[PDB]
């Protein structure tokens, strides 16, 4: 087994050892909750549009048809400020020490390219509010983050400037495929992945839960997490994560918020006094730019 321990300590260890050189990081909303970006998932975090079933104000045929609830609630959960968390950082400084092989996210909040992540170290599983696209075949012209907030906060559905057709942001809605790049960047980076560091994630939203499956047996998989995730469900399960068995051989749980787990990771690889630097000097730069 390449972990000499199931602990934070196990996995510094063998991230500071020749056998570990590409990490692949899996995240979810819990890496932005600190940001106060709410998880729209979280049940304590629109009648009036008459929604056929509530997620129909996130299903693709609906939403072209009637978009004026979808940019409602866009202006609504809008954030205030853009400020990546220390989670967010820690993977910068993975880019910066040659270990990020990519970072597979399921949010939309644009924190991973905020914090210095690029676009070939992204997967952005469900897609993004980076950029937005007129929805007409024959034309899909991009507009800017910038030019579709405008739209949002002066709530004026977004139309192309070349054909008057609406312009979506480019989030994967229910009814639309997860982008090829999700799948064709699966297919070979889970060839090579010495490290799988799952983070701010239940891993309860398919089929990007299904991604700790794709990972070689002998790969260490560290969560962190508020709560245990990613155990083979005993109804449903009728390539699971095992942390506390004594079979278990790979796979290590660090329960607690995502900021303070990246922390506790960092100090043990000597990268604490990094992360503060880093972390205070792009939060002094947003709160400049704010
Ligand atoms: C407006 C804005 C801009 C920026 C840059 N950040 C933010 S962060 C705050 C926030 O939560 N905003 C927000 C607003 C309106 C709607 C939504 C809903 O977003 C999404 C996104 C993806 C998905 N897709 C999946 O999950 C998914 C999976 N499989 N499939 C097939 C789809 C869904 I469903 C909903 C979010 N907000
Ligand atoms: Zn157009």
């Amino acid at each position: 087994r390449l972990l000499d321990e199931l602990t934070l300590e196990g996995v510094a260890r063998y991230m500071q050892s020749e056998r570990c050189r590409r990490v692949i990081c899996l995240v979810g909303a819990g890496i932005s909750t600190s940001a106060g970006i709410p998880d729209f998932r979280s049940p304590s975090t629109l009648e009036k549009y008459h929604l056929p079933y509530p997620e129909a104000i996130f299903e693709i045929s609906y939403f072209k048809k009637h978009p004026e609830p979808f940019f409602a609630l866009a202006k609504e959960l809008y954030p205030g400020q853009f400020k990546p968390t220390i989670c967010h950082y820690f993977m910068r400084l993975l880019k910066d020490k040659g270990l990020l092989l990519r970072c597979y996210t399921q949010n939309i909040d644009t924190l991973e390219r905020i914090a210095g992540l690029e676009q070939e170290d992204l997967v952005e599983a469900h897609g993004t509010f980076y950029t937005s696209h007129c929805v007409s075949a024959s034309c899909r012209h991009e507009y800017p983050l910038s030019w579709m907030k405008e739209k949002i906060f002066s709530e004026v559905t977004p139309k192309c400037e070349d054909c008057q057709s609406l312009v979506k942001p480019d989030i994967v809605f229910f009814g639309e495929s997860l982008p090829a790049r999700f799948f064709s960047c699966m297919q070979s980076d889970f060839l090579k992945v010495d490290l799988l560091l799952v983070m701010g994630t239940s891993l309860q939203v398919q089929p990007f839960a299904s991604l700790i499956s794709k990972a070689p047996l002998s790969t260490p998989r560290l969560l962190i997490n508020k709560e245990k995730a990613g155990q083979s469900d005993p109804f449903l399960g009728m390539g699971g994560m095992d942390f506390d068995s004594k079979k278990a051989y790979r796979d290590v749980a660090w329960l607690g918020e995502c900021d303070q787990g990246c922390l506790a990771l960092a100090e043990l690889l000597g990268w604490k006094k990094e992360l503060e630097d880093l972390v205070r000097r792009e939060h002094a730069s947003i709160d400049a730019q704010s």
